[PDB]
């Protein structure tokens, strides 16, 4: 029947969805959580086999295992074990569009095992088998006879299995196809993958059992009472001794218990319903349910006869909170929410799209370590196992239906199409169904990029009244329709207007007060973290604490989606999109990870940490000022250290107790700080330390930091006169400088430092040269392709104004002998094609002490795109172990993202310096710096620097972070400016103009030395 | 795969649903309305074999005809044709409830068809079949081959044939199941056929073609402008020449027109459709469409290149309103509508639900003929003429959803579960699509009967985003859920609450304003017409025009549900519920019209016509007001007699144009009228007369009237001195008194008037006898029945106390000779079980003018239930042909259903003081009557009556009228008081305190005399 390419057959046989059920017939086992006897896993090794379409699959395989077959761990991903190749395509479907048709070559995965079933399990009951994620559509068969089918990749999928099984030896047969009409639905920007890929799991209910259960909590106006109602539905044999009996426990104490016979009340003419009950208890001052602290109770559900019998019991954690917008505000137990949040993807890099608890552990950890209180299911329901990790360490979530159109014409054909909203109601419905029992899910998701359509109206409505504990939201058609609850855009800039046609992007501060506007703002998706990015992060914050209604945002993302494949040596690499020979791909648009795929962070982690902190700080004179940010909680693990330092170097520090209320203040006036005779900046440093571990930290853990400059004192001494003065020598072709042991050689043709000598030893192993361009990042290169030109980006203005290919033409050199010093005079002109881009006009002031001051002032042409820096490069002969900077760090940072970093001393191995981004740019610059020491040489000045054995034509020439190779010597980049990095989005220009190189004239000056 | 098992498959390859098409390929064909030789019916003579479940259905049947199939005519219901039995129900499903499984004992009906198409539909194009209606569903094969599967019994299901046609004879095969998961959805009152039972058609596309288009009209404040907005989308391959015209047209002029290339406005971030177009006309002072005046365009929507060749053409006809609801009123054109509305079953009482154009057009004609101005499509959307005939001939109309779920406890069961979503979304948005540019169709209803359910909530969502030009209304669940944009409730009555619990019927005068209620109420069904009944029509009638925001109602309902059987001698009989040995049933209500199934008027629907009037009047001295109630149109088509008359003689009479503005008064002054000097009553009558002929009446049409008491003059002179005087003979058994040739009898053991003579004539068949109970109407009886009894209803009341069995204990007996007369003085006490229920004193004087006198005062025992009358009865030997009164006509009247009857001399055959309600009942009744003639015989007084051949007892003991014989002589009931007959619903108490017999003593009196 091709039930594949139906869109009117989602599932046949497949049983109601419900919340999590483990049928317990114990209900002390149920009260902790314990393993039930009742609930089997069937993970582990399967049969398997490839075929290039269902029609190629042979019927023996349906009796009988295929010798051709090999042995499989499932849960898996076939395309990971490389039976076939997973497609990395953005928005383009991986299919011909033509629904609900796929194609006639489609992968078919054929999955077997053969499994025990006790005698006990088929003498009475029911035994079901589930399957938490089958992607994309599946027939089942048990022992050779047909069972069902399913659509939804990201949902459970339940069968009886009851009147297929045997006692002992059964075999199951599961045909997985990879593409069916559920595909239309599932167009995320993600790798396209199949097969078995979550858990399976047999469960055995009695004929009697619980069938459904809702848990609300109900709550007065300051919160001190609730009423936690508890709806329990049945199914079987209804009879009158039969009821159910919800306990709640907090720990090993019982607080609450409700017993009654099944029965609801009269709801229409024809009565009420006879296999239902609520059950409603009273509980006094609740310890209420937040991110801040994830209080939960246990409710027990017990199905039992009056007389004591227990047939079966159920459970769930129980977290006790509100969520509901009033006055335009999203607010949690009466407080409004600042959500410091992201969006995360279910991937690994070996196991592709199978999630296991320990990858979800050290997610959850290092969000919280990093300040996140909130995650996105982007774009689909969950690993059930996440939902309850979020409830436990406290997270907010936004759960979201697996509905994504995006590559429609328009984005609304599906979902306007009323022929599609049988399939789109399954995926909002069975999502509700199952999850709506875990407090950590406060709002949900009607799906994403699947434009607007009266689909989603109506949908939004059939949530509203089947639960009207949270709000719906949904993105698209422009982020403001009548489907959501939340203003919920993706990408909007904090003040910069994006006025596209019928679905504009309005400044968040702006899209607030439109004419008629009133609901709360919280970003779906911003400040893209692909590659170099996270630039104006701190802007997106500072809007959200000032503007009420901007509540915040979700993080577009959490972790790169790079693979592992292995080299001709059985090395590991990364790999992206085209890298498995898919095509049509988007490349490396897969990768807009905070961390690295393997979870170690990329740069911008920490200055998400840092604006998303919980602590505001104000200095005034002696007094710190403390502001908590928390809604519930109290500064109850935080203590505040405080140090002074003078460029680098410690003068003072201090602890003090924090003890903050929530949103309260405290003020901490520093102890009397001596003023230092010696020149230099002091700077103020506090960090907040929690020094007890955590559930989610250890002791010792940094939650917070700021700095402030105090005190200054400019240096008014002279250095000591010298001794000796600089020889000159001069030829046609070079002027030599000589003093001491050192020499420096000027080429007169090229009007370049071309080489220097400390005693004996050579310098540079390439010339000392002005430097406009940068490799290009992610941001500077957007959609920009070989066959697909985008003129606007950054990387395509400075191509075809010539930027990159720019020849230095010499205007002048000179040399002339001083008093105590030689001075070198430079001019030089970039041009291309007849047009003078960069005008760089130096001195060189060698004196007798062996410094050599280099003054540089630029001109940059208006009318030429402004350059990504202005800065000197050259590589140097020698590689030291060590860089040690005065200055920002010590992590990589640039001019829109380097709020996180501290001023101070920092010293680290020259491999920190580089940033292993798997597609290469520029990367590892440090700003705001003072003083550069590497080998035998010291720089001083207010510099930008990098420095690395990769130079910038490497960068740019190299598409893998594993294909580059360390170069002779060190590349030094030493800007007096860089432009900004960007990241609103990475598809458009989104550096903003304060961190444009636009002044048109420049100046820096560095004096470089030996140490 | 038994999909009449799965509401998961509602449909298997079906065409999506669309407005009425006809591929005119000639735009002034189009224009016209005339037939398209693209559009073929099917109807007509088809082969027919039944079996009594799918699986009994020979192969061979696919290939060719079977020999044992009959040749019956198709649209057909099979029950109608004899093959099986319909069952009458109301609740109960007529299946097991069992969803989603039907019994496997599944009556099935074989239709096949042999035919060909023309050439050039073999050549080119898409040829699909269209079944309008099949009851329940059916799989669908052309030359053997399988083409697909529908449900829904009341919208098109159509299908391509284009890749199964041959040349020369082609075969179809249709096999419908009587039940499939569909029934659960179908649950309405009614009798449950199957078959073919709307036309079968074939429709010859082009592959380039219009696949849909909607047309909308939006106005200015004052409605003086409009915007026609036309939206046409196409399937097939999009070429640049392609351009779509819509041209407006007042018969053959055209005003406005629009003509572009496909590409709609970019819609999101993936543009726009390629594939549509919108147009916009701008319309001044359009005439406008309302009930009162159907003002219709043409709209032709011509599909069709640049250069001006015609590729094909659809058509509607176009009504210019608006419906909005505003401040709490249902406004049409900016003016609040008042509905009177009817509910209407498509129902035929020989072809059962199979619908033609002459049923359909003597509905309408009869409504609007007695005042109607709306319909309900009871429960279903009908056959798609009904729309075009309701645009044109101007009546409002509710288009409702196949979705009823009476019979599921709760009634919500199936439609707020999401499993069950998906059967009534195509329920709901196939009828939308179909439907919606039809101008009659002003409210979207979801349905009936069906409780409420999130489902519910969902589709008004849906419906209010893809069209918000109408209101959408549903009753289910208490008749003001979230779900309704108008209270709607059935069978709330007007003062008196019924407050059920979750669903209680409040007093619609109170419900309208209940703690933040706003909206407007409409009755979906209320004054429930089952038998003698509408008893207290005028309270609502009272209600509706002095309260703005309750706006009208729909009666249950139009046409009894009664079918034609034959007897023995193959004389046509009505039957109901049971009569097709259909068990279980609900006997007699199926039948709860205004109408005979044959059309034929109840008595009631002169009541519904007289309250429904559209012209109100008031008198002041001898000014007569005439208030318009119509909301556009002038009285250009009324004139206004007036008569008055002395006791039924004509006195003066006259006539003057009506001249009313809509909402308008005229003030008409009558001339000097003579006084009489002759005693009596003066009575004025008028009437509004529509002197020219419409398209829905006939010249002379009276469409409203009114009566009022004028001068009254009583008769103070004394009556002519008696020149006899009557002999009194005694005996121990008898009193006889004799005057000239006439004698009465009064016997002195049961102390009546026993017999009568005139001459050597017997007068009496039976004694002359207090009568205190009435053959029960339907009202009176409710739910009762043998099996269940319900204590609550009149009836049982009535029979559990005693009324029918109650036995006349004589407890006085005289006669007295006076001056001119003989005075016969009786006691009687009605006792059952010991207890006094009536006590009866009378006095008969019998004077010297032969004139008999009889006065009664009648004691009630305040604790028995109120007596249904308080009056006397006697069989007369004579049969006579005429019965001639001064009183309350022509028709039948009751005490709460007498408004509608004027005050005149009245005299009509026999036959028609009979009502012939199938189920038999105290019927004929006639109120406020001071003279009744009949043969010789004159009663005078002031009394109601019915006389007929048909004895109360045999009216209560027959079940059917054809079962009933004349008896011998003539049944005479003459009553001083008879309780109300109620109806706000009939199976309930439904008759209102004013119209009880509960005031304890009753007196009337009356004078018996030969004539
Ligand atoms: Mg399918
Ligand atoms: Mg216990
Ligand atoms: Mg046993
Ligand atoms: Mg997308
Ligand atoms: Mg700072
Ligand atoms: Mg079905
Ligand atoms: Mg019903
Ligand atoms: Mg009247
Ligand atoms: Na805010
Ligand atoms: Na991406
Ligand atoms: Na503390
Ligand atoms: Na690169
Ligand atoms: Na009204
Ligand atoms: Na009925
Ligand atoms: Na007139
Ligand atoms: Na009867």
């Amino acid at each position: 029947r091709r039930d594949w390419e139906n869109p009117g057959v989602t599932q046949l046989n497949r049983l109601a969805a419900h919340p999590p059920f483990a049928s317990w017939r114990n209900s002390e086992e149920a009260r902790t959580d314990r393993p039930s006897q009742q609930l089997r896993s069937l993970n582990g090794e399967w049969r398997f086999a490839w075929f290039p379409a269902p029609e190629a699959v042979p019927e023996s395989w349906l009796e009988c295992d295929l010798p051709e077959a090999d042995t499989v761990v499932v849960p898996s991903n076939w395309q990971m074990h490389g039976y076939d190749a997973p497609i990395y395509t953005n928005v383009t479907y991986p299919i011909t569009v033509n629904p609900p048709f796929v194609p006639t070559e489609n992968p078919t995965g054929c999955y077997s095992l053969t499994f025990n079933v006790d005698e006990s399990w088929l003498q009475e009951g029911q035994t079901r088998i589930i399957f938490d994620g089958v992607n994309s559509a599946f027939h089942l068969w048990c022992n050779g006879r047909w069972v069902g089918y399913g659509q939804d990749s990201r949902l459970p999928s339940e069968f009886d299995l009851s009147a297929f099984l045997r006692a002992g030896e059964n075999r199951l047969a599961v045909m997985v196809l990879r593409w069916s009409d559920g595909s239309y639905l599932e167009d995320q920007d993600m790798w396209r993958m199949s097969g078995i890929f979550r858990d399976v799991s047999l469960l055995h209910k009695p004929t009697t059992q619980i069938s459904d259960f809702h848990v609300a909590t109900r709550f007065n106006d300051d919160f001190s009472r609730a009423v936690l109602e508890a709806e329990v539905q049945m199914c079987g044999e209804l009879r009158d001794y039969l009821r159910v009996t919800v306990s709640l426990w907090q720990g090993e104490t019982q607080v609450a218990s409700g017993t009654a016979p099944f029965g609801g009340e009269i709801i229409d003419e024809r009565g009420g319903y006879a296999d239902r009950v609520t059950l409603r208890l009273n509980v006094e001052n609740p310890k209420l349910w937040s991110a801040e602290i994830p209080n939960l109770y246990r409710a027990v559900v017990e199905l039992h006869t009056a007389d004591g019998t227990l047939i079966e019991a159920e459970a769930c954690d129980v977290g006790f909170r509100e969520v509901r917008i009033e006055n335009g505000l999203l607010l949690l137990n009466g407080k409004p929410l600042l959500i410091r949040g992201v969006n995360r993807h279910e991937h690994h890099p070996l196991h592709g799209q199978v999630m296991d608890e320990q990858t979800m552990v050290q997610d959850i950890l290092l969000m919280k370590q990093n300040n996140f209180n909130a995650v996105r299911c982007s774009h689909y329901p969950n690993h059930p196992l996440w939902y309850t990790l979020c409830d436990r360490y406290g997270l907010y979530v936004v759960d979201e239906a697996n509905i994504e159109t995006h590559g429609m014409v328009p984005m609304n054909r599906l979902t306007d199409d009323p022929r599609w909203l049988p399939a789109m109601s399954e995926r909002v419905t069975r999502m509700v169904q199952r999850d709506r029992n875990h407090p950590s899910v406060i709002i949900w998701s009607l799906g994403n990029e699947s434009g607007h359509g009266a689909n989603h109206d109506a949908l939004y409505r059939w949530i509203k009244s089947v639960d009207p504990s949270r709000p719906v939201q949904y993105e698209g058609g422009g982020a403001d329709t009548t489907a959501t609850d939340i203003i919920c855009p993706m990408y909007a800039r904090v003040d910069e207007d994006q006025p596209f046609p019928a679905v504009p992007k309005w400044s968040i501060k702006k899209w607030l007060s439109l004419p008629g506007e009133t609901r709360p703002l919280i970003l779906c998706e911003y400040a893209h973290a692909m590659g170099n990015s996270l630039g104006g992060f701190a802007k997106y914050w500072q809007a959200f604490r000032q503007y009420p209604r901007l509540q915040g945002g979700f993080v577009w993302d959490w972790v790169d989606q790079s693979l592992i494949k292995y080299d001709e040596n059985g090395n590991p690499w990364s790999a992206y999109g085209g890298d498995f020979g898919d095509t049509p791909n988007d490349r490396q648009f897969c990768m807009n990870g905070l961390v690295f795929a393997d979870r170690t962070p990329h740069p911008a982690l920490t200055e998400a940490k840092h604006q998303q902190q919980f602590f505001q700080f104000r200095l005034s004179g002696q007094t710190i000022e403390v502001t908590s940010e928390y809604l519930f909680r109290h500064s109850d693990n935080e203590l505040l250290h405080w140090m002074v330092a003078l460029d680098g170097k410690p003068l003072a520090s201090g602890e003090v107790p924090l003890d903050v209320a929530p949103q309260g203040k405290q003020l901490i006036e520093l102890p009397e700080l001596p003023q230092p005779e010696s020149a230099g900046q002091l700077w103020l440093t506090v960090r907040v330390v929690q020094p007890n571990a955590t559930a989610w930290s250890e002791a010792g853990h940094i939650s917070a930091w700021q700095q402030w400059r105090l005190a200054e004192n400019l240096s008014v001494t002279l250095p000591a006169a010298s001794h000796a003065i600089p020889h000159l020598t001069t030829s046609e072709m070079d002027f030599c400088i000589e003093l001491g042991n050192k020499r420096w050689q000027f080429n007169r043709q090229s009007g370049f430092l071309s080489q220097m000598w400390i005693g004996d030893k050579k310098q540079l192993l390439t010339p000392l040269r002005d430097q406009f361009t940068r490799a290009p990042l992610d941001n500077d290169i957007g959609v920009d392709e070989a066959t697909r030109i985008d003129p606007n980006a950054w990387v395509e203005r400075w191509k075809a104004a010539g930027h990159y290919q720019a020849e230095a033409a010499l205007l002048q050199c000179t040399a002339d002998t001083l008093a105590d010093a030689v001075l070198i005079t430079t001019a030089h002109a970039w041009q291309h094609q007849g047009k003078t881009l960069f005008i760089s006009r130096k001195t060189y002031r060698i004196d007798g002490s062996g410094q050599m001051a280099i003054t540089v002032d630029v001109e940059v042409a208006s009318d030429t795109p402004h350059p990504a820096r202005i800065g000197l490069n050259c590589q140097l002969a020698q590689v030291a172990e060590r860089v040690n900077w005065l200055g920002l760090g010590p992590q990589e940072n640039y001019p829109d993202r380097l709020t996180a970093a501290c001023f101070d001393r920092w010293d680290l191995p020259l491999s920190d310096m580089y940033t292993p981004y798997v597609f290469p740019s520029e990367n590892g610059l440090r700003c705001g710096t003072r003083e550069l020491n590497y080998g035998p040489h010291q720089w001083r000045g207010d510099f930008q620097f990098n420095i690395s054995r990769y130079s910038q034509q490497q960068l740019m020439e190299t598409s893998h972070r594993h294909l580059l190779h360390a170069e002779e010597g060190t590349w030094l980049n030493i800007d007096g400016f860089h432009m900004g990095i960007g990241g609103d989005d990475s598809w458009s220009p989104s550096v903003s103009a304060e961190f444009q190189l636009s002044a048109g004239r420049y100046h820096y000056q560095l004096v470089w030395c030996q140490k």
